[PDB]
C-alpha cells in the first residue's frame, strides 16, 4: 500500500513533468517561429 502510494506519486509527478516538458518544447518551437516571424517582418519592413 505504501509502495503503491509512492509509485502512484512518482507516476503522477512524472506525468506532470512530462506534460510540462512537452509544453516547454512547444513554447521553444513557437519562440523560434516567432523569431522567424520577426526576421520575415524585418524583411517585410525593408521591402
Amino acid at each position: 500500500l505504501n509502495q503503491t502510494s509512492d509509485l502512484n506519486e512518482r507516476k503522477m509527478l512524472l506525468q506532470a513533468k512530462s506534460l510540462w516538458i512537452d509544453v516547454a518544447h512547444n513554447t521553444d518551437a513557437c519562440k523560434n517561429l516567432e523569431n522567424e516571424i520577426s526576421g520575415i517582418q524585418q524583411k517585410v519592413d525593408e521591402v
